[PDB]
């Protein structure tokens, strides 16, 4: 599997990092001049690894399913040896082929859906601060430490939004660049709305192809200020898209 890296002490490299990740995910046929993921792929090319290193020199290798950009787990350290930590309900190929040879393998009691993650973290997305420093703090809280479901759920919530969602949405990538590289921020109404509708937005754009203009039925989205944002044209939403989900 290929690896893309990001050092939290070099926040300015974030835009390049996200673009390199999109390059690894863009394996499908483009639609309306936008990258698209593949629904199925050989097990040997099923995942991309994201190496995140803190200023404290600790690294966590996060595994992402290239078909849907889902984080399935990560590898950190425990007692000087590697440790594989997996979310519940991930593909069998994930637990069978990722981090080969690592015997300390943990299967968490919760899956990667936002509902299960927030329930375990005990904090909702709207109240959890994102940013390079916050991400490093969450890594420091779990790296080389006994398995604590609550702390690990917080790490997943932060990394999933700063990496996976940013790859999917240029809008989210820009929020992190403007507010989370040299500061901290809580995701606004639009960030959260896009996260909840990646699949639907992608299917809508696919349905509009090949004329790539009209989107009908319209997408009922939300603006940064929590106001209704009705999208019936590709040009209205294409600027916020990084990569679309597979289909048609």
């Amino acid at each position: 599997y290929n690896t893309v890296s990001f050092n939290l002490g070099e926040a300015y490299e974030y835009p390049t990092f996200i673009q390199d990740l999109r390059n690894e995910l863009a394996k499908g046929t483009p639609v309306c001049q936008l990258p698209v993921t593949l629904q199925t792929i050989a097990d040997d090319k099923r995942f991309v690894l994201v190496d995140i290193t803190t200023t404290s020199k600790k690294t966590v290798k996060v595994a992402i399913d290239v078909t849907d950009v889902y984080v399935v787990g990560y590898q950190d350290k425990w007692d000087g040896k590697d440790r594989a930590v997996f979310l519940d309900k991930v593909p069998t190929v994930a637990t069978s082929k990722l981090f080969p040879g690592v015997t300390n393998r943990v299967t968490l009691t919760f899956d990667g859906s936002y509902q299960k993650l927030v329930n375990a973290a005990k904090v909702d997305r709207k109240d959890l601060e994102l940013g390079v420093y916050k991400l490093e703090f969450s890594i420091e809280a779990i790296h080389g430490k006994t398995i604590n479901g609550q702390e690990i759920a917080k790490f997943f919530l932060i990394v999933i939004q700063m990496v996976s969602e940013a790859a999917r949405f240029k809008y989210i990538e820009t929020e992190v660049v403007d507010r989370g590289l040299y500061g901290s921020f809580k995701p606004n109404f639009k960030v959260l709305n896009l996260e909840n509708n990646w699949g639907d937005i992608s299917d809508a754009i696919h349905k509009s192809s090949p004329q790539c203009t009209t989107i009908n039925p319209a997408l009922q989205l939300i603006s940064p200020s929590n106001d209704p944002w009705v999208v019936n044209k590709v040009s209205q939403i294409s600027p916020d898209m990084g990569i679309l989900k597979f289909k048609s």
